[PDB]
């Protein structure tokens, strides 16, 4: 297949390709977002896998050692949503929650979770 | 540290970086050469570890989806070796034994690797 599936096979953890795919993890450039509680909800149950596919993640990190803004993040999608929600303004942006990204319409716990902290980061 | 150390550490065999370095395998780039037989040689002995290696070897392969020549294999050093040697021509070059490699003072095990899987690359 493709890049995350071949990483994740990789690392042992293929079991959970689908699993993260369907909830919106699909790129490993934005996977490295994942966070404790997000395997928890995706339904990655195990405690063992839970701590050994972030170690690989923070492994993953440390190796790769407007609308316009929605393109850079791929999140393009979403803009629809965004305008249709009166959330042109950067302004408004910088202090969304995830509940309002996820109110707006962006189901998929991972992408709004690569637009949650997309946001963040953009505050510094 | 590095990019293949962390890879190493990502697949769990860390252990074999000094010794895959300190024989020359030292990038990432060019890990994909190893041969069964060059781990035996490495002292990787065990077999265990020299399957699995040599699967992410693979799975890594998989993922990535003239003097002048020596410089674009990361193999300059050699350039000394070669035209001490009187290997200028790719003719010579073409039909080089992996000893010839080693005869002319490649001692390396992955560089003289490296630099032989190269011309078989180029017989093709």
């Amino acid at each position: 297949c493709g890049r995350l599936a071949v990483w994740l096979s990789m690392i042992g953890l293929a079991q959970y390709y689908k699993v993260l795919v369907d909830n919106g993890y699909e790129n490993i450039d934005f996977i490295t977002d994942i966070t404790w509680e997000d395997l928890q909800e995706i339904g990655i149950t195990k405690l063992g896998h839970q701590k050994k596919l972030m170690l690989a993640v923070r492994k993953l990190a440390e190796l790769q050692k407007v609308g316009d803004w929605l393109d850079s993040i791929k999140m393009g999608q979403y803009k629809s949503n965004f305008m249709a929600a009166g959330f042109t303004t950067f302004d408004l942006i910088s202090r969304m929650s995830i509940d309002d990204i996820r109110r707006i319409g962006v189901i998929l716990i991972g992408h709004q979770r690569r637009i949650v902290s997309s946001i963040q980061t953009l505050r510094l």
